[PDB]
Protein backbone atom coordinates (compact mmCIF):
# COMPACT_ATOMS: atom_id res chain seq x y z
CA UNK A 1 0.00 0.00 0.00
CA UNK A 2 1.26 3.93 -0.02
CA UNK A 3 3.32 4.87 2.80
CA UNK A 4 2.37 7.79 4.60
CA UNK A 5 5.42 9.54 3.45
CA UNK A 6 4.93 8.53 -0.27
CA UNK A 7 1.15 9.72 0.20
CA UNK A 8 2.65 13.17 1.50
CA UNK A 9 5.11 13.53 -1.54
CA UNK A 10 2.14 13.11 -3.93
CA UNK A 11 -0.57 15.62 -2.25
CA UNK A 12 1.98 18.10 -1.54
CA UNK A 13 4.94 18.22 -3.41
CA UNK A 14 5.42 19.87 -6.63
CA UNK A 15 9.87 20.50 -6.77
CA UNK A 16 9.11 20.38 -10.61
CA UNK A 17 8.57 24.48 -10.73
CA UNK A 18 9.35 27.06 -8.51
CA UNK A 19 5.77 29.03 -8.81
CA UNK A 20 2.21 28.24 -9.69
CA UNK A 21 2.53 27.19 -13.21
CA UNK A 22 -0.73 29.01 -14.44
CA UNK A 23 -4.62 29.90 -13.44
CA UNK A 24 -5.31 26.35 -14.82
CA UNK A 25 -1.83 24.74 -12.50
CA UNK A 26 -4.62 23.60 -9.79
CA UNK A 27 -7.24 22.10 -11.95
CA UNK A 28 -4.38 19.80 -13.89
CA UNK A 29 -2.68 19.39 -10.75
CA UNK A 30 -5.57 18.53 -8.17
CA UNK A 31 -6.87 15.98 -10.99
CA UNK A 32 -2.88 14.68 -12.04
CA UNK A 33 -2.09 13.56 -8.12
CA UNK A 34 -5.37 11.96 -7.77
CA UNK A 35 -7.22 14.30 -5.11
CA UNK A 36 -10.62 14.26 -7.58
CA UNK A 37 -10.62 10.37 -7.94
CA UNK A 38 -14.04 9.78 -5.16
CA UNK A 39 -14.76 13.43 -4.99
CA UNK A 40 -13.18 16.79 -5.08
CA UNK A 41 -10.75 17.19 -2.34
CA UNK A 42 -11.55 21.11 -1.02
CA UNK A 43 -8.40 22.58 0.20
CA UNK A 44 -4.99 21.15 -1.32
CA UNK A 45 -1.57 22.71 -0.84
CA UNK A 46 1.36 22.23 -3.01
CA UNK A 47 5.09 23.61 -2.13
CA UNK A 48 7.93 24.40 -4.41
CA UNK A 49 11.15 23.28 -3.02
CA UNK A 50 13.24 20.28 -2.92
CA UNK A 51 12.40 17.67 -1.42
CA UNK A 52 15.22 17.70 0.99
CA UNK A 53 14.05 21.24 1.91
CA UNK A 54 10.85 19.89 3.01
CA UNK A 55 12.41 16.97 4.74
CA UNK A 56 14.83 19.56 6.69
CA UNK A 57 11.63 20.86 8.00
CA UNK A 58 11.31 17.93 10.58
CA UNK A 59 14.18 19.06 12.42
CA UNK A 60 13.24 22.84 12.52
CA UNK A 61 10.94 24.90 14.57
CA UNK A 62 8.51 22.25 17.39
CA UNK A 63 4.48 23.41 16.65
CA UNK A 64 1.73 22.22 18.03
CA UNK A 65 -0.47 20.43 15.66
CA UNK A 66 -4.01 21.60 14.60
CA UNK A 67 -5.06 18.46 16.06
CA UNK A 68 -3.10 19.00 19.52
CA UNK A 69 -0.54 16.62 18.90
CA UNK A 70 3.18 17.76 19.33
CA UNK A 71 4.93 16.54 16.64
CA UNK A 72 4.75 19.78 13.76
CA UNK A 73 7.40 21.81 12.31
CA UNK A 74 7.80 25.12 11.14
CA UNK A 75 9.65 26.13 8.49
CA UNK A 76 12.52 29.08 9.77
CA UNK A 77 12.53 30.07 5.83
CA UNK A 78 9.25 31.55 4.05
CA UNK A 79 8.63 28.84 0.90
CA UNK A 80 7.20 28.93 -2.33
CA UNK A 81 3.62 27.16 -2.37
CA UNK A 82 0.13 26.54 -4.28
CA UNK A 83 -2.76 26.93 -2.29
CA UNK A 84 -5.56 25.00 -4.91
CA UNK A 85 -9.35 26.32 -3.41
CA UNK A 86 -12.33 24.38 -4.74
CA UNK A 87 -14.79 27.01 -6.59
CA UNK A 88 -18.46 26.97 -6.12
CA UNK A 89 -19.21 25.69 -9.78
CA UNK A 90 -16.94 22.53 -9.08
CA UNK A 91 -18.88 19.96 -9.57
CA UNK A 92 -17.64 16.29 -8.79
CA UNK A 93 -16.54 14.62 -11.37
CA UNK A 94 -15.86 18.15 -12.94
CA UNK A 95 -13.10 19.75 -9.73
CA UNK A 96 -12.79 23.34 -10.29
CA UNK A 97 -9.76 25.34 -8.39
CA UNK A 98 -8.73 29.17 -7.64
CA UNK A 99 -4.62 28.73 -7.92
CA UNK A 100 -2.88 31.07 -5.15
CA UNK A 101 0.75 31.55 -5.37
CA UNK A 102 2.24 32.53 -2.01
CA UNK A 103 5.47 32.75 0.14
CA UNK A 104 5.01 31.05 3.43
CA UNK A 105 6.18 29.45 6.57
CA UNK A 106 5.17 25.72 6.31
CA UNK A 107 3.72 23.51 9.15
CA UNK A 108 4.26 20.26 8.79
CA UNK A 109 3.56 16.94 10.89
CA UNK A 110 6.40 14.32 10.91
CA UNK A 111 6.85 10.47 11.78
CA UNK A 112 8.66 7.88 11.56
CA UNK A 113 12.40 6.59 11.35
CA UNK A 114 13.62 8.16 8.95
CA UNK A 115 11.78 11.17 10.55
CA UNK A 116 9.86 12.61 7.56
CA UNK A 117 6.52 14.74 6.55
CA UNK A 118 3.62 12.71 6.68
CA UNK A 119 0.84 15.51 6.96
CA UNK A 120 1.02 19.01 5.90
CA UNK A 121 -0.82 20.95 8.61
CA UNK A 122 -0.81 24.79 7.64
CA UNK A 123 1.02 27.51 6.25
CA UNK A 124 1.84 30.96 8.79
Amino acid sequence: KETAAAKFERQHMDSSTSAASSSNYCNQMMKSRNLTKDRCKPVNTFVHESLADVQAVCSQKNVACKNGQTNCYQSYSTMSITDCRETGSSKYPNCAYKTTQANKHIIVACEGNPYVPVHFDASV
